C-alpha cells in the first residue's frame, strides 16, 4: 500500500520519554490488559485502554502525541492498516474518527486524526497534558476499531502501535512502541500466549 515504512527505533528523547501501562492481569472479564513479556496489548475492539506516559523534565508548550499501527512482520510492513470492509461500514463512528481508522483516543475533544497524503497512513494525535493532581502521569484512552482476525483488515496478522511525541511543529521527541491483538477475549490470550513461551 504505502511507498514508506516508518522508523519503530524506541528513543527516550532529551525528556525521558517512556509509556506506562496498568496491572490489569488476565481475568475474564478485563478490558484490556498488557503482556509484559510480550510487551505485547491484549484488548477488545472498541473497549477501553489506558495507556500512560511518563517524562523527567519540561518539555516545550504545543506537545502533541501522536498513534500509529504497523503490521510486524517484514513482508507486510508497507500495507497501510486500516479497518475492514465490513467494520469502516459499521456507522458506529463517533463523530471524529475516520470510519477507516483503527485507532480512536476516546473522551478528547482536542482530538487531531490524520491520513498522511504521502504515507497514506492514518493517525491519532492528541495534546500533550501533564499528570492530574496528585498523580505523576498521563494517561490516553485509546480504541482499537477491528479485531486482529478481520479477514480484509489485518486477517491475522500482529501488529505495532507506535507512540511519537512531536513538537506543536510536528518534530520527534520521543517514540516508543508496542505490538497488539485485538480479540474478543483479551484476558485468556494473554495467558495462553505467555504459555507459549
Ligand atoms: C505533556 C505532559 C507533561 O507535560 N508532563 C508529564 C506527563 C506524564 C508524567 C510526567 C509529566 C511531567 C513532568 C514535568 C516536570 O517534571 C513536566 C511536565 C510533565
Ligand atoms: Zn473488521
Amino acid at each position: 500500500m504505502s511507498s514508506s515504512v516508518p522508523s519503530q527505533k524506541t528513543y527516550q528523547g532529551s525528556y525521558g520519554f517512556r509509556l506506562g501501562f496498568l496491572h490489569s492481569g488476565t481475568a475474564k472479564s478485563v478490558t484490556s490488559t498488557y503482556s509484559p513479556a510480550l510487551n505485547k496489548l491484549f484488548c477488545q475492539l472498541a473497549k477501553t485502554c489506558p495507556v500512560q506516559l511518563w517524562v523527567d523534565s519540561t518539555p516545550p508548550p504545543g506537545t502533541r502525541v501522536r498513534a500509529m499501527a504497523i503490521y510486524k512482520q517484514s513482508q507486510h510492513m508497507t500495507e497501510v492498516v486500516r479497518r475492514c470492509p465490513h467494520h469502516e461500514r459499521s456507522s458506529d463512528s463517533d463523530g471524529l474518527a475516520p470510519p477507516q481508522h483503527l485507532i480512536r483516543v476516546e473522551g478528547n475533544l482536542r482530538v487531531e486524526y490524520l491520513d498522511d497524503r504521502n504515507t497514506f497512513r492514518h493517525s491519532v494525535v492528541v495534546p500533550c497534558e501533564p499528570p492530574e493532581v496528585g498523580s505523576d502521569s498521563t494517561t490516553i484512552h485509546y480504541n482499537y476499531m477491528c479485531y486482529s482476525s478481520c479477514m480484509g483488515g489485518m486477517n491475522r496478522r500482529p501488529i505495532l502501535t507506535i507512540i511519537t511525541l512531536e513538537d506543536s511543529s510536528g518534530n520527534l521527541l520521543g517514540r516508543d512502541s508496542f505490538e497488539v491483538r485485538v480479540s474478543a477475549s483479551p484476558g485468556r490470550d494473554r495467558r495462553t500466549e505467555e504459555e507459549n513461551l
